[PDB]
């Protein structure tokens, strides 16, 4: 699993309605976009989870990268990205074969958004649109950007 | 040498002076860009090529088809060193591998000229190296990229 995440002072997401129009806003927090694995399992969806919330983001008190998204009670706005494993590494068209079929990665992601509310708080964790064309107005903080692959650890 | 490339309808970028814009591009890219100690010329060769070719946008029936040189699209080449930001550790990164400032601002320095060189002076805009910077940004797509060099073979 693979994520991009990203300190803002707001974020406002949109999508189409023609068969754009808001379906999502946060204030300070994180978005994080997510890329799913052919290969994840569980575990690397929980470690992604803990690091989203226990990451020491934010500065207080005078000390530099001290405090997480739940001690300052803020929102993350979760975003499927497949895009994150799209292969460089050939020519100029990236190819995104590692990533999971969009059948299972959905029943995924959605798993994941689950265990996301369950260890923080359901009124915290915001979506946008598995699928879906979005725009994303965004206020970056600082800017902070951090970067996580699970192929890396345990 | 790390990069992360966000597809933009347009990113406007601030520094407190409150905020005092410097820097804006309407459609095209924003590279979140971290100097490695260890990186090479090499390193950055690697990194230009592929933010200038790699085909990002759709061209009507077509996917992935076109890059930012052939849309004539600008770059907001942005520093950034939270991307060596290692978090395997404990919950606040630490940011060993990340080049020092001083030698760092002068490859950034260089690696911008040579952006402008192998595209245009007018096409590359940038933010304050080493200073808080607040980026209002539209995500198109969202469309995001993660590039690092020590990963392949050059
Ligand atoms: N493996 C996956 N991991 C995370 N999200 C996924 C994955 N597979 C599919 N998705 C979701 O399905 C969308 C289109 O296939 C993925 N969407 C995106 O990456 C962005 N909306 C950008 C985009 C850009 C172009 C395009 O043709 C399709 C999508 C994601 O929401
Ligand atoms: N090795 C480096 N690679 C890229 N940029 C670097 C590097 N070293 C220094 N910089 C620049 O100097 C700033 C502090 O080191 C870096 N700034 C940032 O990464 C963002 N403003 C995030 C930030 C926010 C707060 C803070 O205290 C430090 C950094 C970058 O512009």
């Amino acid at each position: 699993m693979r994520v991009v995440i990203q300190r803002v002072k707001g974020a406002i997401l949109s999508v189409r309605k023609e068969n754009l129009e808001i379906i999502s806003e946060i204030k300070n927090g994180l978005i994080c976009f997510l890329g799913i694995h052919k290969n994840d399992t569980w575990e690397d969806a929980l470690y992604i989870i803990r690091k989203c919330l226990n990451l020491r983001l934010w500065n207080n008190d005078n000390k530099t990268w001290d405090k997480n998204v739940k001690d300052l009670n803020y929102e993350l706005l979760i975003v499927s990205q497949f895009t994150l494993f799209g292969n460089t590494k050939k020519g100029n068209k990236p190819d995104f074969h590692l990533a999971k079929e969009p059948n299972e990665a959905l029943i995924f992601y959605n798993k994941i958004i689950d265990e996301f509310k369950k260890q923080y708080n359901d009124d915290k964790i915001k979506i946008g649109k598995f699928g879906n064309y979005m725009n994303i107005d965004v206020t970056n903080d600082g800017p902070v950007t951090i970067y996580i692959d699970t192929h890396d650890i345990n």
